[PDB]
């Protein structure tokens, strides 16, 4: 037994899988469910940081599970959770801006920025660690 899957990445009691391949927000969702994961939701401070630094090293435009496609300006995560006003110090400078529609939020450079939706990008699924 192992805490996480081969390939996959341990952080406080969860793994994480960064893709080395793309796909676009919704597809990105489901890759996620098909391996009994979610696209990445941070319920943490400690968590965004640890993950915005694996995503800048990478230098890869990556999906996190956050959007404003239900409501745009309203930002929330795929569990159905909204975003905390505490977690907006994340967004690059500029961002938010929604330049030519943009719902799906990624990790870009050192904070995060909104894009379109239909782009593929790298994807992050989050799921708990196993405990043997
Ligand atoms: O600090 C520097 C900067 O470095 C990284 O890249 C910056 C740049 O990345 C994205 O554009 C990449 C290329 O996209 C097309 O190929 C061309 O436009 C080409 O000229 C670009 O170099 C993009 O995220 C961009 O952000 C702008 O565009 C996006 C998409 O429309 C929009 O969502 C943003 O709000 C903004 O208008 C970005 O500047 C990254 O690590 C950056 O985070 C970093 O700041
Ligand atoms: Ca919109
Ligand atoms: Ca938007
Ligand atoms: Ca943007």
């Amino acid at each position: 037994c192992h805490p996480c899957p081969w390939e996959w990445t341990f952080f406080q009691g969860n793994c994480y899988f960064m893709s080395n391949s793309q796909r676009n927000w919704h597809d990105s969702i489901t890759a996620c469910k098909e391996v009994g994961a979610q696209l990445v939701v941070i319920k943490s401070a400690e968590e965004q940081n640890f993950l915005q630094l694996q995503s800048s090293r990478s230098n890869r435009f990556t999906w996190m599970g956050l959007s404003d496609l239900n409501q745009e300006g309203t930002w929330q995560w795929v569990d159905g959770s909204p975003l905390l006003p505490s977690f907006k110090q994340y967004w690059n400078r500029g961002e938010p801006n929604n330049v030519g529609e943009e719902d799906c939020a990624e990790f870009s450079g050192n904070g995060w920025n909104d894009d379109k939706c239909n782009l593929a990008k790298f994807w992050i699924c989050k799921k708990s660690a196993a405990s043997c």
